[PDB]
């Protein structure tokens, strides 16, 4: 035992899902994919618990229980099964041991990436290797399991009473949102200090020389503006005004047209460096997002799981799935099991803000693997009716305008919860906002890739 989900292709998937469905009784009532969701999870009790106000910041435990409640019966069975099916677990594991060159930049930088901020392209190769990944195995079987795609939601329809609460959430997301606004590079170091004279004969040549399109100067500052980080741009600035008054002082030893053109040139350059910096810091934010399937499978490959061995993992996350056990037990059990993969997975763990990188395992992020593999016990899928809640299952919750409001209500519920436990503007991350965040970009499913999606966090 023994992955029961012997499915290699869509047509098998379809067959398996039906065999499954009668045997167990699904109504896609409040879910986008058939759930065990019979009514809407109710978290009321948790509000009142939260007020209880222990000091052990748990709280954390309360929130985890709410979460559990939200997620327990609403897993996208069809999709979850496909992601755990035999066909997908082979191809999906085999892909890594075959696309090693494609991953290096974050792979060989896993140890360091465990503590240190990723390169701009550690991010971009991940995202790119994600899609390459999804495409090469045939991860495509549905719309819940496609890459998006098009555009962000411009409007979000919410039933009257949560309309407000949601927008409080929105304003917060906004602020949080808006906190964000090799040799030539060295030459730039010399220059930004305050040395102005540098500017009469740069190495690459002229001060207006471009690399492969843009002013080298700008490209340089931009780069140095993020290893040594206002700041630098303001230096460029002072040293430039310094230059001005130098040129004013020796006007008579200087060509007039050339000297003024020099100031606007560099001034124009420094404003482009700013822009560029900005653009990468947006690029960054963007490249932050985990691709649930891909990232989870990467850790599978990382811990040294094999198909043969996968049902043990699935089981384990399933088991993890009803427990309010904290990370402690979660660690104690992984360090304990005779399964070799167990110590490897733990070892992957990080703990020493965000910027982490979407490809770095952590204790919380176990939840990713949970959605992928722990909602249904591969060794015996009927135990799935017992209900095993993982965070992302929450996007199986309907958002249909008119009636069915589930998704936002649940998340809203969870936000209130978070709210009553702690100061809401003053925590570093806001779990519920991330969820609301993911609904707003239009994910209908945990198994979607949202990276190609255009548009913002603007409400309305």
């Amino acid at each position: 035992m023994e992955n029961k989900i012997e499915v290699n292709n869509k047509d098998e998937m379809n067959k398996w899902f039906e065999e499954f469905k009668k045997g167990n009784g699904l109504v896609d009532t409040f879910t986008n994919s058939y759930s065990f969701c019979e009514s809407v999870p109710n978290l009321d009790r948790f509000v009142f618990q939260m007020a209880s106000a222990t000091d052990d910041a748990q709280k954390d435990s309360i929130y985890a229980s709410a979460l559990v409640e939200a997620t327990k019966f609403c897993a996208p069975i069809y999709e979850c099964a496909w992601v755990s099916s035999t066909g997908i677990v082979k191809k999906g594991l085999e892909w890594f041991e075959k696309n090693a060159g494609t991953i290096k930049s974050w792979d060989e930088s896993y140890t360091e990436l465990k503590v240190e901020v990723p390169k701009i392209e550690q991010l971009a190769d991940y995202q790119q290797a994600a899609l390459k990944w999804r495409k090469d195995i045939g991860f495509r079987v549905n719309a819940n399991t496609t890459a998006l795609s098009h555009k962000v939601l411009a409007e979000y329809k919410v039933p009257g009473e949560i309309v407000m609460s949601v927008k409080e959430m929105l304003s917060d997301m906004i602020r949080r949102r808006n906190l964000i606004l090799r040799e030539h590079v060295e030459w730039c170091r010399e220059f930004v200090k305050g040395k102005y004279i540098m500017a009469f004969n740069p190495p690459w040549g002229d001060i207006n020389k471009s690399g492969r399109s843009g002013i080298a100067l700008v490209a340089t500052g931009l780069a140095k503006l993020a290893e040594t980080e206002k700041g630098v741009f303001d230096e460029a600035k002072k040293t430039v005004e310094a230059l001005n008054g130098y040129l004013n002082k020796h006007k008579d030893e200087v060509d007039k047209a050339s000297a003024d053109s020099m100031i606007t040139n560099l001034l124009k350059h420094i404003a482009k460096a700013q822009e560029l910096y900005k653009n990468s810091s947006a690029l960054r934010a963007q490249g932050a997002q985990i691709d649930t399937a891909f990232s989870s499978y990467y850790w599978l490959y990382k811990a040294g799981v094999t198909p043969e061995t996968f049902p043990t993992v699935s089981q384990f996350l399933f088991e993890l799935g009803k427990q309010p056990r904290g990370t402690k037990k979660m660690k104690k059990a992984l360090l304990s099991t005779p399964l070799k993969w167990g110590k490897k997975l733990y070892e992957l763990f990080a703990d020493d803000r965000i910027y982490m990188h979407p490809a770095v395992l952590t204790a919380g992020r176990i939840s990713e693997m949970g959605v992928c593999f722990g909602t249904i016990p591969v060794a015996n899928p009927d135990d799935a009716a017992q209900g095993s809640g993982h965070t992302k299952s929450i996007l199986n919750l309907r958002t249909n305008t008119e009636t069915n409001n589930p998704c936002a209500k649940t998340i809203v519920k969870l936000f209130e919860i978070q709210k009553t436990g702690f100061n809401i503007q003053d925590m570093d991350i806001v779990a519920s906002e991330h969820l609301l965040h993911q609904s707003l970009v239009g994910k209908q499913s945990p198994f979607q890739n949202a990276y190609n999606v255009k548009g913002n966090a603007t409400s309305a």
